[PDB]
Order: structure tokens, then C-alpha cells, then sequence
């Protein structure tokens, strides 16, 4: 079995831009999710080998995931911070896709996906 290509962190050709509000998203939000008790599962793209998922990808398309997002942060690949939280939503939906009610990795997902938004409604207005 084999993962895909994770997404891309970096891309010669994709101009980037650090602004007021990148910064609160990789120093407030996604500090806050980071350390959060469920974050680990989202903090590497899904492992399908590993966790036995053979139809994982064959149902998720556009993947996304916290290590991701972290090093797009990191690296500057950003133009806006829109562009973060919709890579945000998308990791989140991906598992609301995915995934049953009651499971497990579900009920991870909500409750960080509830502290995502408490922390995005205060994101400062751009500078
Ligand atoms: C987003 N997400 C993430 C993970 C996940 C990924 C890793 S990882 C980064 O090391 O690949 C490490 C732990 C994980 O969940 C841990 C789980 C307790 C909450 C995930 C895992 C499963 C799964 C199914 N089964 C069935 C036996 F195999 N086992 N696990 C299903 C969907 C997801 C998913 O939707």
C-alpha cells in the first residue's frame, strides 16, 4: 500500500507574504491547537499505511493536516491568512468525510475545530 505525495509546503513559483494575521495564526491558533490533548492525529498527514486505510485516499482528495499547515506558516508559503483557514477547514472536514459520528478521531476534531473558531474570531484586523 502507498500514501500519496503529501501537500506541498513550499513552491518555487507561489508568491508569499507574511502579514499581521500569519503571524497570530501560527503564534495564537496554531499554538493553541498544537499542544491541545488531541492534536497528534493531526499533526502529520494520515498515514494510510500505517493505520491499515486503504480507502483513505480513494476518498479524500485534497488532504490537509496540522504539520502542514505549521510548516506553510514556517516557510512563509502563505499570501494571506485566508488561505490557512480554509487549509484548516478542509482538515477538518476531510474527517467529518471520512469518518462515522461517535468515532473517536471525530470527537478530536470537534472539540479542536471549537477552539479553532473561539481563537480565529479574535484575529486581528490586517495591518
Ligand atoms: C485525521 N485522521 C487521523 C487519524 C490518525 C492518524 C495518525 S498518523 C498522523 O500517524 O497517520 C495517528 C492516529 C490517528 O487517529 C487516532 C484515532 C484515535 C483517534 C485517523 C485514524 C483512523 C484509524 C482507523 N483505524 C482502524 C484501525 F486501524 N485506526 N486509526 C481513522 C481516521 C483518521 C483521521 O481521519
Amino acid at each position: 500500500s502507498m500514501n500519496p505525495p503529501p501537500p506541498e509546503t513550499s513552491n518555487p513559483n507561489k508568491p508569499k507574504r507574511q502579514t499581521n494575521q500569519l503571524q497570530y495564526l501560527l503564534r495564537v491558533v496554531l499554538k493553541t491547537l498544537w499542544k491541545h490533548q488531541f492534536a497528534w492525529p493531526f499533526q502529520q498527514p494520515v498515514d494510510a499505511v500505517k493505520l491499515n486505510l486503504p480507502d483513505y485516499y480513494k476518498i479524500i482528495k485534497t488532504p490537509m493536516d496540522m504539520g502542514t499547515i505549521k510548516k506553510r506558516l514556517e516557510n512563509n508559503y502563505y499570501w494571506n491568512a485566508q488561505e490557512c483557514i480554509q487549509d484548516f477547514n478542509t482538515m477538518f472536514t476531510n474527517c467529518y468525510i471520512y469518518n462515522k459520528p461517535g468515532d473517536d478521531i471525530v470527537l478530536m476534531a470537534e472539540a479542536l475545530e471549537k477552539l479553532f473558531l473561539q481563537k480565529i474570531n479574535e484575529l486581528p484586523t490586517e495591518e
